[PDB]
């Protein structure tokens, strides 16, 4: 038994799952966000309660306006570094573009659907058939190369084309489309076969930049999804969750929203870490 399994069953069988929750809740450190509340970017916000944090923002570089909601999470004791940002808005969707190029971002996750529960939680920012998608706002396109459809989740091949440079890139979109707004993944398996076909992508190497994680607000699955990754690149080199979730809400308010939520992200980086792996491609059933 490894400690944390150990802490897993003590929170389980005392029921302390709720108060540790609270107790990163209270334990987390507030940031001036004073450029997320700036009058002219009211309309760049998805949600009036979810800014970035004005040490760790994204920069859109030479724009006139530089802010998009997007925080750079770094982990320096991992190697590791993402971008966590909301689901971009029909008028941000320019923006998100041009920070995955000027990031040198090569893989895109998102882990909602365009709507969840009668209401849309992320613009169309890809296209879905072959006409080109065109923001002109900060020149640039992207289209739809290929496409990979799985029982619970789809890779998008896309290229990002800087229009006024003719340059393009190749982006992983990796699209989990079973995961519901302030829920939980079916299983551990299913999430780490997900997250395993992002590693092994490539995409998340520091030959690349830092991959653009997304779902509605930037903070709950996203959180869940780099909480587990970053854990379990951690294990390999004890490690304390707690100090690590709350080490990365320095970087962006409110990672992880639901008591469920971490539990599941105790299991998931508990399962993780006897990394099997296409045990869990069968247990997800993603064929």
């Amino acid at each position: 038994p490894t400690t944390i399994e150990r802490e897993f069953e003590e929170l389980d069988t005392q029921r302390r799952w709720q108060p540790l929750y609270l107790e990163i809740r209270n334990e987390s450190h507030d940031y001036p966000h004073r450029v997320a509340k700036f009058p002219e970017n009211r309309n760049r916000n998805r949600y009036r309660d979810v800014s970035p944090y004005d040490h760790s923002r994204v920069k859109l570089q030479n724009a006139e306006n530089d802010y998009i909601n997007a925080s750079l999470v770094d982990i320096e004791e991992a190697q590791r570094s993402y971008i966590l940002t909301q689901g971009p808005l029909p008028n941000t969707c320019c923006h998100f573009w041009l920070m995955v190029w000027q990031q040198k971002t090569k893989a895109v996750v998102m882990l909602n659907r365009i709507v969840e529960k009668e209401s849309v939680k992320c613009a169309q920012y890809w296209p879905t058939d072959d006409q080109e998608m065109l923001f002109k706002e900060t020149g640039f396109s992207v289209k739809l190369l290929s496409e990979d459809v799985k029982s619970y989740y789809t890779v998008h091949l896309l290229q990002l084309e800087n229009i006024n440079s003719g340059e393009t890139r190749t982006i992983s979109h990796f699209h989990y489309t079973t995961w519901p707004d302030f829920g939980v993944p079916e299983s551990p398996a299913s999430f780490l076969n997900f997250l395993f076909k992002v590693r092994e992508s490539g995409s998340l190497n520091p030959d690349h930049g830092p991959a653009v994680i997304h779902c509605s607000a930037g903070i709950g699955r996203s959180g869940t999804f780099s909480l587990v990754d970053t854990c379990l690149v951690l294990m390999e080199k004890d490690i304390n969750i707690k100090q690590v979730l709350l080490n990365m809400r320095k970087y962006r308010m409110g990672l992880i929203q639901t008591p469920d939520q971490l539990r599941f992200s105790y299991m998931a980086i508990i399962e993780g870490a006897k990394c099997i792996q296409k045990r869990w491609k069968e247990l997800s059933k993603e064929d």
